[PDB]
């Protein structure tokens, strides 16, 4: 057993032995081939505090990035959460207009171990971005929005916090919705537009809008991008009056309809969530939004609501580091940093539209 031998040598070189004069014995090594976050279990007579003093050295000796070291079942077992030293992903990756894909509908959200995370909205039509305050889960949505705007999409932005998350500059490129009445009128219009698009597809014998657009020289349907800054603002009906609750009941239905039926019509939903709750990230939403982008959560319950797994509690504490899920994949990636002050240039969008 080569690996066991290598570790024994690395610890012997450090004279890293317990009160029994024994180097740590390797017990388990559970590896995640998607996130590249391993779980390394050891049995030693060495206190956890000595292991933590050796973090810098142990990283170089074992050639791993240590995320955490913690005590297990007994004060004789330690668990190391780590990534291999050869599993390099940047800790900082700024956005560059060079990452924009020429293929209409394709977006790039960041970098994984080998290459970029690309989402084809013609295949995976909706994106859910989950993350706590200061994670950068909204930076991802504005990045996606930028790329789609650069490809000539029509945009709608939903933020009931008076549109702070999308100021005056965003209003030059699209409609910023800040009230429940405007959201109800918007979502009703979106369900109706979607229904008109479906009948165009059925009538013309087209599989998607791309095919329909080939058939009609001057009647081209544009991709509609809808950015919902906070899903809970639409889904939580508590503490509102009878009238407002009924408006939110109806918006919940329009959103369900859109997520389910807007697949080949080019009407994409990019939803932000801060607090994973099954009353917000509903069975209907989860079943119809294939892409999940997830920041680090301390509670495995929060991660299970978003990803149907506990991997988001294992993420490194690096700002911009996220998990990407599409079907069977739960992949670690460093999101591009889309800085509004440097990167959101509204006049480039207005020039390209002609
Ligand atoms: N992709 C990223 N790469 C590096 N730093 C990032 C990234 N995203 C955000 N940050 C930083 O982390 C902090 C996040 O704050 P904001 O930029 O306001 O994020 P946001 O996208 O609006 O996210 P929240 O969840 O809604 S506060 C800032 O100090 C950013 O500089
Ligand atoms: O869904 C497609 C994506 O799958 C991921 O597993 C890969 O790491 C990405 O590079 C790719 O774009
Ligand atoms: O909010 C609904 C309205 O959205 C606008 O962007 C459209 O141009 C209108 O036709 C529509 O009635």
């Amino acid at each position: 057993d080569k690996r066991n031998a290598e570790y024994r040598l690395a610890f012997e070189q450090l004279n890293f032995v317990g009160a029994d004069s024994k180097t740590p014995i390797l017990k388990s090594f559970i590896e995640d081939k998607g996130t590249r976050i391993d779980e390394i279990t050891f049995e030693s007579m060495i206190p956890i505090e000595t292991w933590k003093s050796y973090i810098p050295q142990l990283q170089t000796s074992l050639n791993i990035s240590i995320i955490s070291i913690e005590q297990g079942a007994s004060k004789r077992i330690v668990i190391i959460k780590s990534m291999a030293g050869d599993a390099k992903i940047p800790k900082y990756l700024p956005w560059d207009d060079k990452y924009i894909e020429e293929q209409e509908g394709v977006v790039v959200v960041g970098q994984t171990f080998s290459g970029n995370i690309k989402i084809d909205l013609n295949k995976s039509p909706h994106i859910l971005s989950a993350g706590e305050t200061g994670s950068g889960k909204s930076v991802i949505l504005r990045c996606i929005l930028w790329q789609l705007l650069k490809q000539g999409a029509i945009a709608y932005m939903v933020d009931f916090k008076g549109g702070v998350e999308f100021g005056l500059e965003y209003e030059k490129v699209g409609q910023v919705i800040t009230e429940v009445d405007a959201a109800e009128k918007l979502f009703k219009y979106l369900v109706d537009e979607n229904a008109k698009r479906l009948k165009l597809l059925r009538e013309s014998g087209s599989k998607n809008i791309g095919e329909y657009n080939k058939k009609f020289e001057g009647e081209e349907l544009k991709r509609i991008i809808v950015v919902i800054d906070e899903l809970a603002e639409l889904m939580d009906k508590t503490g509102v009056d009878d009238e407002t609750r009924a408006k939110l009941v109806r918006i919940e239905g329009y959103t369900s309809t859109l997520a389910r039926l807007s697949r080949a019509t080019g009407i994409n939903l990019c939803i932000g969530v801060q607090r994973p709750d099954a009353k917000v990230i509903t069975g209907q939403i989860k079943n119809n939004v294939p892409v999940r982008i997830c920041g680090r959560f301390a509670d495995s319950k929060a991660s299970e609501i978003v990803l149907s797994n506990t991997k988001a509690k294992d993420l490194p504490e690096v700002k911009g580091r996220f998990l990407f899920k599409l079907g069977a994949d739960t992949v670690q990636f460093q999101a591009f940093y889309f800085d509004d002050d440097k990167h959101f240039i509204p006049n480039k969008i207005l020039k390209l539209r002609k």
